[PDB]
Order: C-alpha cells, then sequence, then structure tokens
C-alpha cells in the first residue's frame, strides 16, 4: 500500500549490450518493503502494448521482490506500459490497488 516508506517499481538498463544478446527482450525490477523479517506473500506484474488500442496483459508467479525481472516477446506498439499489484500468499480478499510502475520503449524489433 503506502505507509512511511513506499515501494517502487522500475524497468532495466536495456538497450544497448543489456549485458547479454537476445533476440528482443525486456528487463524489470522493483521492491515492497520487507523490514528484515519473514512473510511469504505474493505479486502479479501488468504490462500492456501502448500503441493506438490495448488490451491490457499479466503476469504471475511473481516473487514480492525481483532482481531482473525477464520479459520477452513484445511487439505490437511503438511504446510499452508496466504497473504493479500485490496481494498475501493464498488470501485473495482486496488485492489494494494498482500501483502506478511507468511507460518507456523496449527492444525495437
Amino acid at each position: 500500500g503506502s505507509s512511511l516508506e513506499p515501494p517502487m517499481l522500475q524497468a532495466l538498463d536495456i538497450g544497448p549490450d543489456v549485458v547479454s544478446h537476445q533476440p528482443g527482450c525486456l528487463w524489470l525490477s522493483w521492491k515492497p518493503w520487507k523490514p528484515s523479517e519473514y512473510m511469504e506473500q505474493e505479486c502479479e506484474l501488468r504490462y500492456q502494448p501502448q500503441l493506438k488500442g490495448a488490451n491490457w496483459t499479466l503476469v504471475f508467479h511473481l516473487p514480492s521482490s525481483k532482481d531482473q525481472f525477464e520479459l520477452c516477446g513484445l511487439h505490437q506498439a511503438p511504446v510499452y506500459t508496466l504497473q504493479m499489484r500485490c496481494i498475501r500468499s493464498s488470501l485473495p480478499g482486496f488485492w489494494s490497488p494498482w500501483s502506478p510502475g511507468l511507460q518507456l520503449r523496449p527492444t525495437m524489433k
């Protein structure tokens, strides 16, 4: 949610060498809170192709905190958008509000 120190989600430095060489791939990364304690909740990622129209696609099996998310198969819009949502492990009841992520231009092809 939104306590003292709020969570943040951004993309990764991709474009030039992106470390290795993939056939068009992106890289994300985010972190909720976790004050050095246990707790194994769960989180999902969201990414839609920002263009004339869009249907928004989702992702699951995501770790509360990712070190270098790796997505691939993005080709349809000129710019892509990405947000983030979270919840507990198996307690479906609120899912909190969709936190705002960011928008940028991924691989060119």
